[PDB]
């Protein structure tokens, strides 16, 4: 019973720390693609121009996942 | 047991989330690559110029993971 | 329990995928974000024009991480 409360555990903290990493990257993601939208201007060229480049609506489902994390440890530490 | 099956499925549920995230970061991250690389020749300049542009082969071990996601899902949802 | 041991095996070995796809992701961001920083020296601008770009010290929990995920195996697949 420990035990699997231990797994489960070690499961939600590394998951935790894994989220947050994602959720910084992302960010990063979209900065830089400002960022080179922003030569492309400087270019006289539009974001429509490079494939992608328009789009900032990443897949995010950050509510949903944060929602079931918190389920999760509520769940598990319980 | 159906606790210990809550709480999985729970898991499966939070990384099904997850991967799809990730696979969609991967995805802008190669297009923001190329785009640079678009940018680096306007320039003058070759993907060599610069450390990493030239590579798109990331690591993608989407087809090990998404069969390891499926069998976690069959093996815990039955 | 064999059972219990195989979910908690097909979770490790998914993990172990993911975090290397994402520690690879982190890799290709940085790389993106400093071959943006020298397109925007040869435009005559410094990083400080584009939100983000001096920074180069994402969330990056890879020895938490890495340790949790040790740990976890050894718990989990003894
Ligand atoms: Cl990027």
């Amino acid at each position: 019973n420990l035990y699997f409360q231990g797994t489960a555990n070690l499961t939600t903290s590394l998951l935790g720390d894994l989220l947050d990493d994602v959720t910084s990257i992302r960010h990063a993601v979209l900065q830089n693609r400002a960022a080179i939208d922003f030569l492309l201007l400087a270019h006289g060229h539009g974001c429509e121009d490079v494939a992608g480049m328009c789009s900032f609506n990443l897949s995010d489902q950050s509510e949903s996942i944060q929602k079931k994390f918190q389920l999760m440890k509520e769940h598990v530490n319980k």
